[PDB]
RNA sequence: ACAU
DNA sequence: CGATGT
């Protein structure tokens, strides 16, 4: 209904899908960029959205912050809830890095706790999430 | 259909 | 127009 302004917003950006993937997290209220991942040569939109949420969880936990996380990705929200990224991307030498990061993010979820609410950013009502890359 |  | 996902 209403935006929770005291939150972290995350989003993926890419060049192609599959293609070069990056992600970032921003303060929803101010747009300040709080973290940005260096581009990964091949990944999917959904793998990047998943990594962005998990990085957000780790970032907030390290800082003892109870803020929620907004994501626009129905898929990634579910994958984090399930602790399992059900990507179709081929596992081969070209995709080794993205898959290593996804495997490591799942591993973190299976070995740590968090209370962070993971909320759907309601793009249809609110416009683009504040972490968006402005590329579409 | 919906979400990217 | 193409892709990734539930
Ligand atoms: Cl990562
Ligand atoms: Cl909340
Ligand atoms: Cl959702
Ligand atoms: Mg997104
Ligand atoms: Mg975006
Ligand atoms: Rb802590
Ligand atoms: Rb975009
Ligand atoms: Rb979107
Ligand atoms: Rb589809």
């Amino acid at each position: 209904e209403e935006i929770i302004w005291e939150s972290l917003s995350v989003d993926v950006g890419s060049q192609g899908n599959p293609g070069i993937v990056e992600y970032k997290g921003v303060d929803t209220k101010t747009g300040e960029v709080l973290f940005e991942r260096e581009p990964i040569p091949i990944g999917t939109n959904n793998m990047g959205e998943f990594l962005a949420i998990v990085h957000g969880l780790r970032y907030l936990k390290e800082r003892n912050s109870r803020k929620p996380i907004y994501s626009d990705s129905q898929t990634a929200i579910k994958w984090v809830k399930d602790k399992k990224a059900k990507s179709t991307l081929v596992r081969n030498e070209e995709t080794a890095l993205i898959w290593k990061l996804v495997d490591e993010a799942e591993e973190w979820l299976n070995t740590h706790t968090y209370e962070t609410p993971i909320l759907k950013w309601q793009t249809d009502k609110w416009g683009e999430i504040k972490a968006d890359y402005g590329r579409k």
